[PDB]
């Protein structure tokens, strides 16, 4: 059976992408954070059991994705997917507004910390393998027209391009990168999980949302 | 005469382009951090006593930037010109590479701070006016094809995409903005003020190199 490594499966889509993935025949290694008392994700390793595993991980600490690396080292999985990123509390703060906290956090969370879980854990895909980030349609450039949600948009086209460079240095391999724009969950996540499958073995990175239509940068 | 405020002109572009604008016959008030000696600037302004203003300010921090706008209230700017930012020592860092220092120093000065600038300045233009921003071709998503220098890149399209969130609040208003990509000095620098001086009075932000061509963003 194919596998995928989750990372930031606890809740929400992330929890909602490993119910699809296992509801398609696939082994699922989903992480959540220690310090939560227990989640969707944990309900579902239950009716799972030797199907999901999971792994405890904050991403926000680099030595943790480096620990979870070793731990896998050897296994071998078909899709890396980074489910990482959070909103402000209030996203109608405009970027003259937010505080230097609000910034830092954000950029920390949305932008560099799921490019260090991506460079980190790529070794554990083959060559050929796909890599997938959950990203938004708030981070292409081109399409905001009507602001809104500033920082969380900044956070998201840094995030893009910062894929973009990563991409560049593997442009001479065959690896497989998406960048989802995932667009309740039942009408996004089968979407979301189509894509990903489409996309295996179909090398170089794109930016594409759950129906698998460009989005622009 | 027409009248520029431009933030970060010490030395560099910023230098070279308060005497450009000089050359062309508009007034000019440059900004330069006091901590440091003596900079091309303070030489210019030697030159042109009567038409160059020099003020001090640091951009990181944010109450400078308040005090300058108390300082300068009640005075109208045809153009508020933002040159801010810098790089890291090693551009060849990927972003799986960097440190958090360097990730965060780098968001806050190349587009949180610029922002800020953006943002507090704006009342010292009229609704009319010009606010253009110092960007670059790195910056552009749709055509980092290449990477390197990853972490300037993802500095600089978070900054292109905080600024069309700012123009979208200013959708209704004939405010004019522009994001340059400068593309030796003697080269580019009259280009870029071309491209200034031809953008005053069309409203709207636009994403322009120094020849005057839109770059895609």
């Amino acid at each position: 059976r194919p596998t995928i490594l989750l990372v930031g499966a606890s809740r929400g889509l992330g929890h909602a992408m490993a119910a699809e993935f296992l509801k398609r025949g696939w082994d699922v290694v989903g992480t959540v954070r220690a310090d939560r008392g227990r989640t969707p994700l944990h309900a579902l390793a239950e009716a799972y059991p030797d199907r999901l595993r999971i792994e405890t991980l904050d991403i926000t600490q680099p030595e943790q994705i480096r620990a979870l690396a070793a731990r896998l080292s050897g296994r071998v999985f078909d899709i890396l997917f980074v489910n990482a990123g959070t909103t402000n509390p209030d996203p109608t703060q405009t970027i003259g507004e937010v505080s230097t906290d609000d910034f830092v956090d954000l950029m920390i969370t949305n932008a560099l910390s799921p490019m260090r879980v991506v460079e980190t854990l790529a070794g554990l895909v083959p060559r050929d393998g796909l890599i997938g980030i959950m990203s938004s349609g708030q981070g292409s450039i081109a399409d905001n027209e009507s602001g809104q949600r500033e920082l969380y948009r900044g956070s998201k086209a840094a995030l893009n391009q910062f894929m973009r460079s990563f991409a560049a240095r593997h442009a001479q391999t065959p690896l497989a990168m998406v960048l989802i724009a995932p667009g309740s969950i039942d009408e996004s996540v089968p979407g979301v999980v189509d894509v990903l499958l489409a996309k295996r073995g179909r090398a170089g990175l794109e930016y594409l949302d759950y129906r698998g239509r460009t989005v622009r940068w």
